[PDB]
């Protein structure tokens, strides 16, 4: 039986490895080995007991997403306080949103992003590291905490924050569960190097490094020199990274605008928006293993999952999002306000809103019980997402499907827009997609390969000719809204062009 | 040839009914003559210059939708400042971001509805009033104004707001060709008495209000002591108002609940969202004459109109919003980033993204060059709303049609749900809409009319009813996501019906 908190699984492993390095920047700077980092929580602990910083009372942690951030967050989870996530980033009337919803007792300022008016009358701490054995001390002293015990909390928008309070066991029970079960979905290797571009703030980010740390893994966050990601990843060999489709997109490009390829990579997690199809079989054939997974801050981030496997990229091109972990339990709710916890009606529908009852789940949103309420009923999370159980098992976010594409009423073949496009010169290739529209049912999404090397007034250049071509040649509602300039055009063995991922990687 | 500024033609309405009410609310409290006004503003633009407050100096206007805010604004326009519109309502932070955006010298509070720290560095005026002859030293001393100088400013969010400048223009540019072209579609009455639900930070509201102090009509703004809409039109007996969709949604429910009737009210002028058929139907049915109008705040209010015509009613639901009055430009973007200012093509689309070029336009964002460069572009304002100019002359802002209700991909069939629906025992009369969706093309909607009259308990229970009786009797997708129940269903003099009449009243 592992410890109950996430402090103590961390704590273990500086037992086995103390001297491994546990965080660090991605130049270097910050670093602290699993004896360094034991240390220093109990001083920054410390340091926050001097400020009425006790169990239970929230601490405002801005983050840096560094090696200082995850250190703070450590600290208060000693004291059994709770670890509030506050963006550097953010504008001060936001911070200050922040402290008066959450109403702090302290704060921890990691370096680096004019203080807001509420951090005038709370105590204020810096936390910076700079370049023996493991201590005893410090490895006793842990707060009798447990895994129903809130740890952090993580901000959410529609347009209004609320306060996702998320205790112990979110950061742990999938992980506990793909390990019981022996799946190898998501898995982590003990001292292997790890990187995180989502911030500590993001639910992603958090959840992804706080696994990691607890398996005993090189974390290297926080710090970025460079926007290229190709580059990080080789520079410090990674085998493991958490992604959106928007940053495997980016990578993707990159290890294509240069022969390249990442051999560390071992595993890559996506999620958060629509997957793109395209992105992840071009880096399965690295031989780099993938996973999407499905979640909110709600339901202590994953949920579903979609590992790499035979047909996946198939039903990923589909909208697959994946399938619950065993002990995670989905509803499909078919009619709005009638969920599993109302009487009667019923079993789970193959479509409708997805309800997760999952041990990853959220305590509720603080000082929100009402809203709470309308989200976390008996356990179960109302994600607000359409979802649709297909006949395989896999639950999917859209729906199928468009042959042709229906704008207005009109129905638009693809291949006749695809034929007027490639009629003009300066394009070798073209293929259009749908992009959905609630009033006109859905718009004609044109990518263009050009033949050359266009600079950006020779794009804008051909851009222009080829909508004017259009204008001509085509009627509406065949006529395309958006008109991009692409490096390439994604098709399947069969030749078929994989429009849903154009479509994917339009929107991000 | 009229004054060229909003408060010249104020006064000028002032001198020949000065004993004439202006300003009052709605119990009759704050009631101002427009000699009352004129003696007034006169004072308060005193009172401003008295607090550095020149030409070009920005006010802001915490406003409270009643006389003493639109006093306000003509005390600003005396001295040629701006008028900063901001909600009183508001929380403090949302104040303290507006002086950050527009940096104002000066600060007016109408009562009523703790103050930003940003008001501690500004001066602060209050304004209220209480319970004689034309004063000419206060018709006198109106700043040089023009038609082109700055007159207020109107807040708009996606998520940041910004502060949309506009000049005297915007407030008689559209009236002024209403009277020059001799055109019915809006109309003033001198001495009239008209009332006003929007707030006075909002477009609709001031722009309304301005208008009708311009043509000398009698205005009640704010003061609400009711949540009844029948009751102040009746009370005080209004012959035109300005609502959204939604309010006079409400107005015709109230017309309904008691056979009752406005006949005081002449014309309504409607718009902000989609407008409901069938809620237009009714009031015109009462004898009152109604007027759509489609425009942003960046287009200083309306710029196309609808007005109660000769199948007015079949076209509103069909989604037009109308056509622009004449001097108005508009133009149909086929392609994104291609507008009617980029050279070659071309002619207007009969379906596109909506550009129009008005003379009520606004000046641009206040503050922000960036983003004002890519919405204002040589007096063409970007309205980002995609419209279709069918083949009468109108235009639509939403796409024609859906037979079927396709939900995924398979085709459900109205008659069928409707049917399946009005099976259920408590049902008495039962009709299924369209709720359009991006990832699974549209859901089904179904409003249901009961038989008695159900409390809250008995009208939930008969919800889950039939929910539960879709799940076991229909199939996906042909079960409803929403179960509303409705007082009444809208149909045709044919007996069909007006199902987006539904739709339209579901989302609002
Ligand atoms: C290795 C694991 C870490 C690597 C991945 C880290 C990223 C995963 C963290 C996700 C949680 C998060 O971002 O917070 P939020 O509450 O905003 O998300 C919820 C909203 O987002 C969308 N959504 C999430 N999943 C999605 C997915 N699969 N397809 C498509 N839409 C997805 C949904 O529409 C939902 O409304
Ligand atoms: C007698 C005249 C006064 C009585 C009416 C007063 C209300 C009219 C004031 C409207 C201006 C306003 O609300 O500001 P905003 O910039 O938010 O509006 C712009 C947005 O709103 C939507 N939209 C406006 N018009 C609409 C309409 N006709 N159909 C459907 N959608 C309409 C559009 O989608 C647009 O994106
Ligand atoms: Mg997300
Ligand atoms: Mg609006």
């Amino acid at each position: 039986q592992l410890p109950s908190t996430v402090l103590d699984r961390v704590f273990e492993q500086a037992r086995q490895q103390p001297e491994a390095i546990a965080l660090r920047r991605c130049d270097g700077t910050s670093a602290l080995r699993y004896r360094e980092l034991v240390a220093e929580v109990g001083g920054l602990a410390a340091d926050l007991r001097a400020q009425s910083v006790s169990r239970g009372s929230r601490v405002l942690v801005i983050s840096d997403n560094g090696p200082e951030t995850y250190l703070s967050v450590l600290a208060c989870a000693k004291l059994g306080a709770i670890a509030v996530m506050a963006d550097g980033n953010l504008p001060i009337a936001a911070i200050e949103r922040f402290c008066q919803i959450t109403d702090p007792a302290a704060a921890l300022v990691a370096p680096g992003s004019a203080v807001p008016e509420a951090l005038h009358s709370i105590p204020v701490i810096a936390v910076d590291i700079a370049a023996h054995s493991l201590d005893a001390a410090s490895l006793a002293g842990n707060a009798d905490q447990g895994s129903e015990d809130p740890l952090a909390m993580i901000f959410t928008s529609t347009g209004e924050p609320k306060a996702v309070l998320l205790a112990n066991r979110t950061f742990f029970a999938v992980p506990d569960i793909l390990q019981k079960e022996g799946l190898n979905w998501v898995t982590w290797v003990v001292g292997e190097t790890t990187y995180s571009p989502l911030p500590a703030t993001h639910i992603g980010g958090l959840w992804w490094i706080l696994t990691c740390l607890m398996h005993g893994g090189l974390c290297v966050t926080g710090g970025e020199n460079t926007t290229s990601l190709l580059e990080i990843l080789t520079t410090n060999a990674v085998a493991t990274t958490c992604l959106v489709p928007t940053l495997l997109s980016k990578l993707v490009s990159e290890l294509k605008s240069a022969n390249a390829t990442v051999p560390s990579l071992r595993l890559v997690g996506y999620g958060g928006s629509r997957a793109i199809a395209a992105d992840v079989r071009f880096i399965e054939a690295t031989g780099v293993r993938t996973a999407q997974v499905y979640g909110l801050s709600e339901t202590g981030c994953t949920a579903l999952c979609l590992p790499t496997d035979d047909g996946s990229i198939v039903k990923i091109e589909a909208g697959a999002v994946g399938r619950p972990y065993p002990g995670v339990d989905v509803y499909l709710a078919a009619t709005d306000g009638i969920g599993p916890t109302a009487p009667g009606a019923g079993p789970s529908a193959s479509f409708g809103t997805l309800w997760i009852k999952s041990p990853a789940n959220m305590l509720g949103y603080w000082n929100n019980p009402e809203r709470t309420a309308e989200v976390l009923i008996d356990g179960w999370v109302n994600t607000g997402d359409l979802l649709e159980r297909r006949e395989d098992g896999f639950f999917y976010i859209k729906g199928r499907s468009s042959e042709m594409i229906i704008c207005g009423g009109v129905n638009i073949a693809p291949d006749e827009v695809d034929r007027i496009a490639e009629g003009v010169s300066g394009v070798r290739e073209a293929a259009c997609y749908e992009i959905p529209d609630e009033e006109f049912g859905a718009l004609v999404g044109l990518a263009v390969v050009a033949s050359a090397e266009l600079d950006e007034s020779a794009a804008r250049a051909l851009k222009h000719t080829i909508a004017a071509r259009f204008r001509r040649e085509s009627e509406p509602m065949a006529r395309p809204s958006t008109i991009v300039i692409v490096t390439d055009i994604p098709r399947t063995q069969s030749g078929k062009v994989m429009r849903a991922s154009l479509a994917a990687a339009a929107t991000a």
